[PDB]
Formats: structure tokens, C-alpha cells, sequence
């Protein structure tokens, strides 16, 4: 019985599971494995538990999680301690941690996107590897005089340089080996065999990889996990071209967008006047994103999107953005209005979900690092902590809330 496994709709417009449709009221919640691991390598694994808790008291039936990051431990920017430390060698307390989140996940009946890597540089990632190759432990960090761009050129040869791709892609496959094939040492599922895991996910971001690594790897991702959906996890932030070399594949089960209207220059949170233009970009994002995937006939889901909280409070200082006290007015009514809209599309059966970026929970940017210098919470270690977070008790909560119940509500006129 593959009963439980989502699978795409015969028609090919949204999922199932169960034999019913299955929306996405989703979040993201990459920290989770870290959470998961014990005291000793750094987790707390009962905070985790009351996390994913307060989760499935919002409406949370799916969560986006990482399940890769690379060493070597003295590199700033990233997750601590790594997964990976070394090709091949993994940190079992940290492993551990995984299967813990799988096991709560399962205990809340919640679905899990696996992310098996990541383009940028915070859980290690292509740069990571690229740097193993190479055998060149100086990665050109985008901080200081270093641009994002420059950033990316390096990362990319993990998948553009002839010489460099097939070695790096060599030990991500091992690490996708060995993830899709663990047992799971909390409940004995093996991961490729356990319906709790809704899809393997490629990578995050990756920025213009070609047309025939995301074939090959979504191949040997789909032949290593039979059962399981498979996905590219691209930004869609570029133009149809850009959107199907990630997705027109036999592999690529379903379609993801993800929406940074501050990252791409759209949204200033110091301008108390901005809000109007963030919702329109929204607004016709998730039209055309939508367009795009009908055009392929395969589901979409907007798997990470976000906003600041109310610097344009006081936006002659930068330290009141990120603290928890300071209010989220602008990115409540942008949450509400995607919400609304994709609670519109999903009518039509033209949207499969979204998961929010990203959840906070007890985490706070106010707090002291752990001892490995780790403040836990839903911004990743190479951005401001408290950029993102969407906090236990933020007014947020009740708009996601609100929207896991709507969404839930459509889900059930589609089982009709
Ligand atoms: O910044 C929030 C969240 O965004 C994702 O990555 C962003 C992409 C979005 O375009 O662009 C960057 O800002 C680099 O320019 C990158 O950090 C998300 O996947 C995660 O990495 C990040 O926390």
C-alpha cells in the first residue's frame, strides 16, 4: 500500500494523498534537524517537539526541511555543527536529529519536503563542494567587498565547470545515497519506504543550472526513492525559459516558486510607503507563476516567501529591525493578501499551497548563541537573525492561522 505517499493528481493539477486531494498549508523550518540532534552536539530537542507542536496548532500539515549541510566546523556563515563534516563522514548526533524530525512530523501527521542541498552558503552547500574539489578551503564569502554575484560564479561551477561538476556531483550523490537510504533509529522506517517524507528536493535556489543536471539528478533522485514526488526547488525568479529548464523533466514531479520582494531590490521595510508595490509584485507573481505551471500541467507550490518586520517604524536604526518587540503590520497585511490569493488559485485548482519563511517558534535574535555559537531560529546563520522569523507569539500567527483553516476548508469542497 502506497496509500499514504502523496502523489501528483492524475490530471495533473494538484496532489493527493489518501486518495483525496492535498493542499500545502506549509512552513519552513530548515533548523529542525539541528533542533532535533542531542545536548551534545548542540540541539534541544524539546523545544523542537513543542515547535512542531505549536505548528499543527496553527493549521501546519507540511514542513520544508534541510537535510544536508557540510563542514568543515570552523567556517563562518553556516549551520554548526555540520551534518557532513567531511565527504562521506557524518556527524551522527546530527543525524539523529532528522530522524527525530521526521518522527514528531509523522506523530502530527505533517509531510516533509526534504532539501537534499543547498546553492547558497549557509548550510556549507555547491560552494561547499566546490571547495572540496578543489581542494581550496577559501570560499569567496559574499560579505564586505565580495558581491552576491561573485558568490555565485564560484558556487556554480559545481554544475557549470566541465572539470569540477562531475567530481562534486559525485559526493552529492553519496550524500543523496545515504540520506534516501537511512534507517530511521527513532521508528525503523527507512527514509525512501517512509510516507511522512512528501518529496525529495533537489537543492535550494539553484541559480541557472542547465536543463541537463536537473534530468540527470532528478533521475537518479526518482530511481533511488520510487515512491517519493521530486522536485527542483528553483526560485522561479526569472522568466519562463528559466522556469522550464528547471521543471520540464520526467522526474520533476511538481513546481516551486519562491518570493523575495526585499532581496530583489522590490521592497524597502524603512519606507512606511512601500507596502502597495510588494503586494502588487506578489500579486502578479503568483498569476504568472501560476500560468507557468499550467503550461506544464504539473502542481505549484510557493515554498518560501517573506517580509521584515516594521523597521519604517524608526528607519534611522537598524538594530530595531530585527528585535523581536518591534511590530509586523506591513508583513501581516502582505501574508494576508498571498494568502487570500493563493486560497483563490487553489479554488481553481491552479496553486497547491505555500510554506512560509520561516518559522521562529521560541527562538528569539535576542538571545545568547548556543556553545557553538548557533541562535536557533528561521534565519540561517549567513543573514541578520530575527530578519524573517516568524515567532510563537507574533500577530502573524493567527494570519497563518486563519489560512491553514481556509485552505483546509478548500481542500475538503475538492474531495466532494
Ligand atoms: O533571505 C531569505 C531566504 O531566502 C532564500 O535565499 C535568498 C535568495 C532569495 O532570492 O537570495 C539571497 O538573498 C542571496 O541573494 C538568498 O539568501 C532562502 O532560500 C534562504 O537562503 C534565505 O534565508
Amino acid at each position: 500500500s502506497e496509500f499514504a505517499f502523496v502523489k501528483i493528481a492524475s490530471d495533473g493539477k494538484g496532489f493527493t494523498r489518501y486518495g483525496e486531494p492535498y493542499l500545502i498549508r506549509g512552513a519552513n523550518y530548515w533548523q529542525g534537524m539541528n533542533l532535533g540532534a542531542d545536548d551534545c552536539s548542540g540541539g534541544d530537542r524539546k523545544r523542537m517537539e513543542l515547535e512542531i507542536k505549536q505548528m499543527a496548532e496553527m493549521g501546519i500539515n507540511n514542513l520544508r526541511v534541510m537535510a544536508s549541510s557540510e563542514g568543515p566546523d570552523d567556517q563562518p556563515y553556516r549551520m554548526r555543527p555540520s551534518m557532513m563534516p567531511q565527504p562521506g563522514k557524518y556527524n551522527e548526533g546530527v543525524f539523529v536529529g532528522l530522524d527525530y524530525l521526521l518522527d514528531t512530523m509523522d506523530r502530527y501527521n505533517m509531510t516533509a519536503v526534504m532539501t537534499l542541498g543547498n546553492f547558497w552558503q549557509w548550510s556549507g552547500g555547491f560552494g561547499q563542494y566546490v571547495a572540496w574539489i578543489t581542494g581550496n578551503q577559501t570560499i569567496p564569502y559574499p560579505v564586505g567587498d565580495v558581491t552576491y554575484d561573485e558568490f555565485t560564479q564560484f558556487a556554480a561551477r559545481f554544475y557549470n565547470d566541465s572539470e569540477i561538476a562531475p567530481k562534486a556531483n559525485k559526493l552529492f550523490k553519496d550524500h543523496i545515497y545515504t540520506v534516501q537510504n537511512r534507517r530511521n533509529t527513532v521508528n525503523g522506517k527507512i527514509y525512501k519506504e517512509d510516507p511522512v517524507i512528501m518529496s525529495w528536493q533537489i537543492a535550494n535556489a539553484p541559480q541557472e543550472a542547465p536543463a541537463s543536471w536537473f534530468e540527470e539528478i532528478s533521475t537518479f533522485i526518482k530511481k533511488g526513492a520510487p515512491k517519493h514526488l521530486v522536485s527542483a526547488g528553483l526560485e522561479s525568479k526569472l522568466d519562463e525559459y528559466d522556469f522550464d529548464r528547471a521543471h520540464d523533466h520526467k522526474n520533476i514531479d511538481y513546481t516551486t516558486c519562491h518570493c523575495w520582494v526585499e532581496n530583489w531590490g522590490i521592497y524597502d521595510p524603512a519606507d512606511p510607503d512601500g507596502l502597495p508595490h510588494a503586494n502588487e509584485y506578489m500579486h502578479d507573481f503568483l498569476e504568472s507563476r501560476s500560468k507557468w505551471a499550467a503550461q506544464l500541467n504539473k502542481p505549484i507550490v510557493m515554498e518560501e516567501f517573506g517580509m521584515a518586520r516594521d523597521a519604517w517604524r524608526n528607519p534611522e536604526d537598524e538594530t530595531y529591525k530585527y528585535l523581536p518587540s518591534t511590530p509586523t503590520s506591513h508583513k501581516d497585511e502582505y501574508y494576508q493578501k498571498a494568502f487570500n490569493q493563493i486560497v483563490s488559485l487553489a479554488s481553481n485548482r491552479s496553486f497547491s499551497g505555500s510554506n512560509f519563511w520561516a518559522y521562529g517558534g521560541e527562538g528569539r535574535s535576542t538571545y545568547p548563541p548556543n556553545p557553538y555559537g548557533m541562535v536557533w531560529l528561521g534565519d540561517p546563520p549567513h543573514e541578520p537573525h530575527g530578519w524573517y522569523s516568524v515567532y510563537s507569539n507574533d500577530t502573524t500567527v493567527q494570519i497563518i492561522k486563519d489560512y491553514n483553516a481556509n485552505l483546509l476548508k478548500v481542500q475538503k469542497e475538492l474531495s466532494k
